[PDB]
């Protein structure tokens, strides 16, 4: 039975306030930075959608760098895509560029080793 109402691919961030609220939570969180005219960003959309399904204990949020350049500047993001890993307002690691495998490794390692 497949009644049709689909979960978002990511938490789609709409503001800097919302960003800061998400990243403040006591939940392992991945925020990744995307743009419509960034080829490598579009390249990793499906791997990151799958990764969010693979780790339901983790929040995956997407920032649209063209809509919310203030969040890009707040973290001094220089290359797209970038992913940042956070918990309770602290930054735990980043992956610069189109490297979903490295991101998955870093998330798996944090989950494996925490209390």
């Amino acid at each position: 039975v497949l009644e049709e109402d689909r979960e978002p691919d990511f938490i789609e961030v709409n503001s800097l306030e919302e960003f800061d609220e998400i990243m403040s939570m006591d939940i392992l969180t991945v925020a990744w930075f995307w743009a419509e005219d960034c080829g490598p960003c579009k390249l990793i959309e499906e791997p990151l959608r799958k990764m969010a399904e693979e780790f339901p204990n983790v929040v995956f949020a997407r920032v649209d760098a063209d809509k919310n350049p203030e969040i890009v500047k707040k973290l001094n993001i220089k290359s797209l895509p970038t992913a940042v890993i956070a918990r309770s307002g602290e930054y735990l690691g980043d992956v610069v560029g189109a490297r979903p495998d490295l991101l998955r490794e870093k998330v798996e390692n944090i989950l494996k080793n925490l209390e």
